[PDB]
């Protein structure tokens, strides 16, 4: 089996993509946010605290044939950002572009943070992280990937996401007409429970790549790209009047600026980001400082290759028994 879907920016700045998914019988589509860096599928419910949803689609499952209560299971997450969400558990049958599983844990959220409730857009998370990380007790669930894979033609899944523009997830297929050249392929660590990978290096516009070692995660859910300091502040010394902002939370930049690309090593391949990527534009509305989509992990305790680098490229997610992640040029 296989299955392709289209996921969408949810705003003009990339924030987050989001990807339709049915759950249930008859089918209730929910637009959830496909993120590789977690491993819980949770959505909004008919059982979320009513003054905690506000124009998100919910799941409810007394209307679905196909729910059970996957009785005694609780879930409770928190996310990088502080955001978090809990709730209990239901096994029903999901569908994505096409490929169908059966049983699958379907997280009810009984409650969701602010920062939920506040994006209108977003109905859930379908998580593509390892199962380790799945927070269901008192008994782990997986995650929709892992109760495909036996189903799929090959064991993968690809990340295609647009720059102000639709992109594709793909299951179990690796379309070789969505990138240009060849895909490099890279080792994973699963020690974490996530896609945690080594670059090779990096460059800074049209300045010479430098071979140093960084490990990170590769992360559809974060929006931006998050590095260590030393990079980071090397990036941005190559524009005029940008500066790290306590005030503001990170490195910003004047609007006026021309942003130089910055290319991450994969092997020996080189993956190139372009500037424009990394403008995340006014700090507020009518600002002319603008915030930068390159960002210091210092304090979160992991490099965070997230969107602004991951759409840069085709990203196959390899769940062989020994997993890969592979990058192309596209
Ligand atoms: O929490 C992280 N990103 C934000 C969440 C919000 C919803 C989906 O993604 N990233 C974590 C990955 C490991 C360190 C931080
Ligand atoms: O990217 C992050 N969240 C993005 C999602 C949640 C709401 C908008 O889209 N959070 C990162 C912050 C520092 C590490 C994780």
């Amino acid at each position: 089996s296989t299955g392709s879907a289209t996921t969408t920016p949810i705003d003009s700045l990339d924030d987050a993509y989001i990807t339709p998914v049915q759950i249930g019988t008859p089918a209730q589509t929910l637009n959830l946010d496909f993120d590789t860096g977690s491993s819980d599928l949770w959505v909004f419910s008919s059982e979320t605290t009513a003054s905690e949803v506000d124009g998100q689609t919910i799941y409810t499952p007394s209307k679905s044939t196909t729910a059970k209560l996957l009785s005694g299971a609780t879930w409770s997450i928190s996310y990088g950002d502080g955001s978090s969400s809990s709730g209990d558990v239901y096994t029903d049958t999901v569908s994505v572009g096409g490929l169908t599983v059966t049983g699958q844990a379907v997280e009810s959220a009984k409650k969701v943070s602010s920062s939920f409730t506040e994006d209108s857009t977003i109905d859930g998370l379908l998580g593509l992280a390892f199962s380790t990380l799945n927070t269901v007790s008192p008994t782990q669930q997986k995650t929709f990937f892992d109760n495909a894979k036996a189903s799929l033609d090959s064991p993968v899944f690809t990340a295609d996401l647009g720059y102000h523009a639709p992109g594709t997830y793909n299951f179990g297929f690796i379309d070789t007409t969505a990138y240009t050249g060849s895909i490099t392929y890279t080792a994973v660590s699963t020690k974490q429970g996530f896609w945690e990978w080594t670059s090779t290096g990096y460059a800074v516009g049209s300045g010479t790549f430098k071979s140093t070692s960084i490990d990170g995660i590769a992360d559809t859910g974060t929006t931006l790209l998050y590095l260590p300091a030393t990079v980071v502040s090397a990036y941005w010394a190559q524009v005029s009047g940008a500066k790290s902002s306590s005030s503001v939370g990170g490195y910003v930049f004047p609007c006026s600026a021309t942003l130089p690309s910055f290319t991450f090593g994969v092997g020996s391949a080189r993956i190139v980001i372009p500037g424009d990527y990394i403008d995340f534009g006014p700090i507020s509305t009518g600002s002319s400082s603008c915030f930068g989509g390159i960002q210091s992990s210092a304090g979160i305790g992991i490099n965070i290759f997230g969107d602004v680098a991951l759409k840069a490229a085709f990203v196959v997610f390899n769940g062989a028994t020994t997993p890969t992640l592979g990058f192309a040029s596209k």
